[PDB]
């Protein structure tokens, strides 16, 4: 489906013990499978016991599937992409573990900490600019990193993204964005769910996946950075939205956005794939404004 890994064309499988892994209690649930928050002990030499996030599959097809996806999420090791520690096939349900990010989706994230919401990690209020240049730079380099190892994710949204401790943003889903978020995705026929405002002309009108998709899709998350998580196009129905993404229409400038970064907005969404910047680009761009001191960034 859009935003599995499986959808990759791209064993040293990590396997665990059922009784290394408690199940604490439920954190959500999709089609499928539902997530639950679990201790798993003897996984990490110092840890002996740590939190992590179970996702148990539902279910053959699904077995052979499951295979697939461990083998493609032990492909990736980096900073700004979930980690994935293992399997559990001892037993069933089929569960994969992944480590747990306390502070939930990137989009949940943002609109708790915006000008429409009701302290460890985050000052009070909205975030500033150079948090929101670090979240932003954090969600490119792991789109550098997918890009590196030819990856396309056709998904990229902060819904699509979580947050640990220490502000750590990493790419990564537990496979439920089409039920917790289903008004970010248009319904085709009965069961296709396409989420059609963070897709370029060539992938609603041809659908047509590639790097260059997924970096029109960072664009929008980029916007979806500066609005503090607000829905792409929030004014338009599915339809409406379909026809300014085909007649070329781009979101406005957010306000919190400065000039320099919505430069950055408007090279991901060039109407012809080869004429997008690339994400290696683009990261180098924000990853500067991030770092960047506070007498440079507060004439921003
Ligand atoms: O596989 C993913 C997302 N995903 C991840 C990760 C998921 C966790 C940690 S990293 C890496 C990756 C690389 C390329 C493309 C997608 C990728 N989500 C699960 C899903 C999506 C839709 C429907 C059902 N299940």
């Amino acid at each position: 489906l859009q935003g599995h890994i499986i959808e990759n064309p791209q064993a040293c499988v990590h396997h665990i013990k059922r009784r290394d892994i408690v199940l604490k209690w439920e954190l959500g649930e999709g089609a499928f499978g539902k997530v639950f928050l679990a201790e798993c002990h003897n996984l990490l030499p110092e840890q002996d016991k740590m939190l992590v996030a179970v996702k148990a599959l539902k279910e053959e097809s699904a077995r052979q599937d499951f295979q697939r996806e461990a083998e493609l999420l032990t492909m990736l090791q980096h900073q700004h992409i979930v980690r994935f520690f293992g399997v559990c096939t001892e037993g069933r349900p089929l569960l994969m573990v992944f480590e747990y990010m306390r502070h939930g989706d990137l989009n949940r994230f943002l609109r708790s900490h915006g000008p429409d919401a009701k302290g460890e990690d985050v000052a009070p209020g909205p975030l500033g600019l150079g948090q929101l240049l670090a979240v932003a730079s954090q969600v490119a380099a792991g789109m550098v990193y997918l890009a590196g190892l030819h990856f396309v994710h056709r998904d990229l949204a902060t819904r699509n993204c979580l947050v640990g401790q220490g502000l750590v943003v990493k790419i990564g889903d537990f496979g439920m964005s089409r039920d917790i978020y289903s008004t970010d995705y248009y319904r085709v026929g009965g069961r296709t769910m396409l989420p059609i405002r963070w897709m370029p002309p060539e992938s609603i009108l041809y659908r047509k996946f590639t790097t260059e998709s997924d970096v029109w899709s960072f664009g929008v998350v980029l916007w979806e950075i500066f609005t503090y998580g607000k829905q792409p196009w929030y004014q338009l129905s599915n339809t409406e939205a379909i026809d300014c993404i085909t007649q070329g229409r781009e979101l406005e400038r957010p306000r919190a956005c400065p000039p320099e970064v919505y430069a950055i907005m408007r090279g991901c969404w060039q109407r012809e794939p080869q004429q997008r910047h690339s994400i290696k680009d683009v990261h180098a761009r924000l990853q500067a404004l991030a770092q960047a001191p506070p007498v440079y960034l507060d004439v921003l």
